[PDB]
């Protein structure tokens, strides 16, 4: 079977779940085949080599939409879900409350959130904290003006956001803390990336990252193989990163590591799932959002099966093996 | 059984080396239950605890002897073994390769070796590279005293010594090398240590440190629980730390990591191996040698049963499903 016909079938409404998830699940398997060396002799030069290749580089979709689909907050990353019967809606403020946590927020404090989405954290800092000032920085207009938005609804005089590629962005301005929630996988020179970070902290500032990763290997999200019709389907431009649960340890030129931790996958996995879950709730009302802007069925149909088989497929990765494969890692750092 | 039993029958040679081997892998095993958690949550956990945990801490045996236990430079760390029947000797100058192809090191270059011991090392460079100005520092006496003796038989020039406890050692002097070979794991304060060696270096220097490890986690060399006679018999005041394969990456405060390797434990497996079997086949000798320095036939059966047992503990700790438990790992760093 060639991925023409699979992406026929695919696009078609004519592959089950079952069928689906078991064919996202080998690719999967595949890439674990891929990762795990023999020897830890061997492990460490696969890891390092990883790491030393990535120091040689360098339409949007309506706001109704995502409101159908996500959270109440449109969260845009894994959450964290205390029960089996946690809503999407409270794993996204666990998750905002365990950020706030991690990075030691304290009321008063300058923050800048670096991809901020569609603003979940800085709000809820905003909300919590009356004397911070919450800057979110994004790449997209559609994003900013939804920020402004609610901050303006729920009565906020502490948030800003700047719009700016972060690669490009120059700035003499410095930060208390200084948040990267999922945004790193999309970095293309991570050392660059850190290094510019940096030059945005004082000797009293901290920086507090969370990337979705492997335990144990790298890799970049791409074909495992010529039998792989998924990955390029999620990212077919590429340039999303998973780095090892410690492959940041590797990058401290500019600044030093304080605390590390990792989140099992299964609160990716049941994030992904509510998604998933709630797309198909809304699923007619979804494609009457969609048809203004696409302008065909066929290409409402395209946009929701790309996002449906992410969902299916991200549940495959994250509950591999209970969660103990792909998971989110976290690190606090200090500047040097 | 007490341990007062154990310890008595193994001080009367009535423990047979099969018992013996057994006894001690037992002991290794209980460390491995203690060490491994079963989420890498968990196991992030306890690893950050220990590395925490360590950032707020702070008679000689005669030349003979040590000549007829070990090979020909003395060498006290692990070796590397390419084949089956390469004997200490060879593998002795095998490791002094590969940490002079590791280090980065090249003729002309000033080289500080931070516990030196008998100075295999430093008498390797001084001689390959000629144009090399190699210090060897340790807090032995009769070691800086071997150490310039074999320069002086040697015909090197290019060799010195100092007599210094690191941990008190002030001096202004800078050096284009640091080689730290199994020295860290005698060390009281790691980010004090680490932050005194980035002082002895400049823009261009590189730091090697070679330790042995566990690939997973980090422990103190002491005893398990109440069974274990084994750890505290080979350290009696104890101070001798096992770091993870991955613990210095925390302790960049000062240092910034360029690489990273670790080797499989056979070769320390097979270091101790031989320097029990050269004990065995030299141990008439041994005696003889040892008894006027410790004054009794008895004194000096102890002296040998504690370096005998230490070799078969060793061969059942590194050799612990085929090497890859506990190992050595190899950092390169340059200054920040
Ligand atoms: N170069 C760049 N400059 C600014 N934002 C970027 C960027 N590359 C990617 N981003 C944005 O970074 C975000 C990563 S997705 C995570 C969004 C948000 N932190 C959340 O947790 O929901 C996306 O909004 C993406 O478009
Ligand atoms: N505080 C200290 N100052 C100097 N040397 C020390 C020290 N603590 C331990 N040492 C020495 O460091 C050495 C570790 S054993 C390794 C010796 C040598 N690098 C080799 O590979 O053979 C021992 O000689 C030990 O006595």
């Amino acid at each position: 079977e060639s991925i023409g016909e699979i992406m026929g079938k695919l696009m078609q409404g004519e592959i089950g779940d079952e069928e689906l998830s078991k064919r996202i699940k080998e690719i999967f398997g595949k890439r674990l085949q891929w990762g795990y060396k023999p020897t830890h002799q061997q492990q460490l030069a696969f890891n390092l080599d990883f790491i030393k290749s990535l120091k040689e580089m360098d339409y949007e979709l309506p706001s109704a939409f995502l409101e159908a689909a996500f959270g109440k907050t449109i969260k845009q990353s894994g959450c964290y879900f205390k029960d089996e019967t946690t809503t999407i809606d409270e794993a996204e403020e666990a998750s905002h409350e365990l950020y706030c946590e991690r990075a030691q927020i304290k009321d008063g404090q300058t923050v800048l959130d670096i991809g901020c989405g569609q603003g979940g954290l800085v709000l809820h800092i905003a909300q919590k904290y009356k004397n911070c000032h919450v800057t979110g920085l994004t790449n997209s207009k559609a994003q900013k003006n939804y920020i402004l938005m609610q901050a303006e609804k729920l009565q906020l005089s502490n948030v800003d956001v700047i719009l700016a590629d972060v690669t490009k962005h120059e700035s003499d301005k410095t930060y208390d803390r200084i948040l990267v929630i999922e945004t790193i996988e999309h970095m293309k020179n991570i050392q660059l990336f850190m290094k510019k970070l940096s030059t945005w902290m004082t000797e009293d500032s901290l920086l507090f990252v969370d990337h979705i990763c492997h335990k144990t290997f790298s890799h970049h999200f791409e074909a495992i193989d010529e039998d792989d019709w998924y990955s390029g389907f999620i990212f077919p431009k590429g340039c999303v990163t998973i780095l090892s649960a410690s492959a940041l340890l590797y990058f401290q030129d500019d600044v030093t590591i304080l605390d590390h931790w990792v989140v099992n996958g299964m609160h990716m996995a049941r994030s992904v799932d509510a998604w998933r879950k709630k797309l198909d709730k809304n699923m007619e009302l979804a494609r009457e959002i969609l048809l203004p802007g696409l302008g065909s069925k066929e290409a409402v149909n395209g946009v929701i099966t790309h996002i449906r088989t992410f969902c299916m497929g991200g549940y495959e990765q994250f509950s591999y093996n209970n969660g103990e494969e792909w998971m989110v890692a976290q690190m606090l750092f200090k500047k040097k």
